[PDB]
């Protein structure tokens, strides 16, 4: 599924992330933004061998499992897999364990590089939440 904007920030909002670990849901929304343009079928395969999955890009070195990823831990015991339904409950349930990890949102690269400092409220103006 490809989200809009503000579909993607009402369904982030009601699983939980707006304010989570104290990132308001701009911040979330952003992140999505450059890691996935909205798509939760998009997958990218990362340097090191694993791959990304998904909304937010989860990485299958750490947090899921997809079976070709050597030396690799499933840590939101989850297929990889599930990272990209369309309805994004794992998806969000797995980032809250990685946000939590203790790098707060420099886990994920591009919101550092492109979200982290910036007028992240941006990316809900307009929504009705
Ligand atoms: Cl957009
Ligand atoms: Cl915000
Ligand atoms: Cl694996
Ligand atoms: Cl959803
Ligand atoms: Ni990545
Ligand atoms: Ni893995």
């Amino acid at each position: 599924k490809v989200f809009g904007r503000c579909e993607l920030a009402a369904a982030m909002k009601r699983h939980g992330l707006d304010n989570y670990r104290g990132y308001s849901l701009g911040n979330w929304v952003c992140a999505a933004k450059f890691e996935s343009n909205f798509n939760t079928q998009a997958t990218n395969r990362n340097t090191d061998g694993s791959t990304d999955y998904g909304i937010l890009q989860i990485n299958s070195r750490w947090w899921c499992n997809d079976g070709r990823t050597p030396g690799s831990r499933n840590l939101c015991n989850i297929p990889c897999s599930a990272l990209l339904s369309s309805d994004i409950t794992a998806s969000v349930n797995c980032a809250k364990k990685i946000v939590s990890d203790g790098n707060g949102m420099n886990a994920w690269v591009a919101w550092r590089n492109r979200c982290k400092g910036t007028d992240v409220q941006a990316w809900i103006r307009g929504c009705r939440l």
